[PDB]
């Protein structure tokens, strides 16, 4: 047996091996890995190809879609696996397995500043903070930031200083500007805690650390084309790695927990 | 529409709503609130029963299961809910929907201590710790320290102090035990986040705290008959309560983040 496999390029969920000349195209990363050990466990091969886009999907106007939800919607692709947060609307059009790792939105900042925490960050002046415009995430700060019935003032500040000017004034067009602010200091970036881990561990100068914190607001898991069977399949394997605590060894082969750059 | 709901007492999940005067015994609690969106979401009634052995339910010698799973594979319950958390064991004789809640493991300790993380608890000599006696988590640390794969030292010697004499010396009965003890001293108790959370949150001294930090191991879960057509319902519905922050209020709800005992040292 066969799959095909959709994926977009995700430091380090999905990567590309180096090209050396004379080889094929190889891919890398933590959810390969995690494709493999189902590959290996429920006995399938599987084919990767990168969505033609690039994207992971979001609805157009005719209620088609696009990126890595659209291929399996048009079953070109049989699972999409990559940094695939498990949402409400993406689940209605396609079946997700439960998640095989936690997302959260963390803060990266440059090393030695005193602030440490969201609450900390919500009450500086000194230091400008934002997302990337127009992203879940600028939506996820306009929701807790406005809701009023949220208990905790902190992210109503943090939404005046993020939605400054429309967003235009403090936030970023793309995840790679503002890891790059970030490092420059002077900025502090609100994205997903996972890439910029990964970005802070592999900083050259090793000048950025990570805030969390945050406990999950979503997970990452594995797409599959609507009424798939493998789903429930995916999710017991899942459920069993994280048990026998493989999955933590994955995660540390890729997010180590004492690596290149010390984040304290 | 109905449907039968076992569960099983636990503070704040699902409580007992004081009643008077020969009123129905009616329940209360976290877990019962995501019941209840689900159920106006849905468009079905409910009945509550708790699991007539008070148990999660786990396999037994000849196969059969007790507690809350057990009502489910007998049928005798449409679906369970309470603080179950979705494991793999569980999860290949039921369906349970994605978490509506995520577990992890916490550390009860009495304020004023240097400790405040997992590390400087297992670099104590001076200072006892352990977990539930024949638990998931005992289990838990039993193979985060014997696997010589992890990279933290740790958990290995967190399980020293944990396992001594087989657990004889630093574990205790129950979770009661284990926040008593915290709460008298000279113990550190391991157990749900959630649940030390609220007993800090609820102490009436407001002499401990509670230290996070740990990334979820599993998440909580509704639990309902294997092939079940309303796990995916409940899923959908559940995330849909998360995306809108409904999920954070209520949750806010049952773990105030002000109010209540400070849990800062
Ligand atoms: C809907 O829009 C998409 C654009 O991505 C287009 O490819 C497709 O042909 C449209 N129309 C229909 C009928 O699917
Ligand atoms: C297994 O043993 C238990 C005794 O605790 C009993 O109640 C149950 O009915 C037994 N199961 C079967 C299938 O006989
Ligand atoms: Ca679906
Ligand atoms: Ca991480
Ligand atoms: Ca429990
Ligand atoms: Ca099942
Ligand atoms: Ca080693
Ligand atoms: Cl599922
Ligand atoms: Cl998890």
């Amino acid at each position: 047996l066969t799959l095909k496999v959709v994926t977009v390029l995700e430091e380090p969920f999905v990567m590309v091996a180096e090209n050396i000349l004379g080889q094929p195209k190889r891919y890398k990363g933590f959810s390969i890995d995690v494709l493999d050990a189902l590959a290996k466990a429920l006995g399938f091969k599987y084919e990767i190809y990168q969505a033609p886009d690039g994207r992971y999907g979001h609805q157009l106007h005719n209620t088609s879609w696009n990126g890595m939800i659209g291929e399996l919607i048009s079953k070109r692709a049989d699972l999409a696996i990559s940094a695939i947060t498990i949402t409400p609307e993406r689940e209605s059009v396609v079946d997700f397995s439960k998640r095989y790792m936690d997302y959260s939105v963390g803060i990266l900042i440059k090393k030695g500043t005193p602030i440490r925490t969201f609450q900390d960050l919500s009450k500086q002046v000194e230091m400008s903070y934002g997302t990337v415009r127009d992203s879940a995430v600028y939506e996820y700060f306009r929701a807790k930031g406005t809701n009023p019935l949220e208990q905790d003032s902190t992210f109503a500040e943090l939404w005046r200083t993020i939605s400054k000017n429309g967003g235009a004034d403090n936030c970023v067009s793309s995840p790679s500007e503002g890891i790059r602010k970030a490092k420059k200091g002077n900025y502090a970036f609100l994205w997903d805690v996972a890439v910029v881990e990964y970005a802070a561990l592999t900083d050259d100068d090793c000048s950025v650390t990570v805030i969390g914190n945050s406990i999950s607001s979503k997970g990452y898991g594995i797409a599959l084309q609507h009424g798939s069977p493998y789903r429930d399949l995916f999710s017991q394997r899942i459920l069993e790695l994280q048990d026998t605590g493989d999955l933590d060894v994955l995660k540390q082969k890729w997010w180590p927990h004492m690596g290149r750059c010390d984040l304290t």
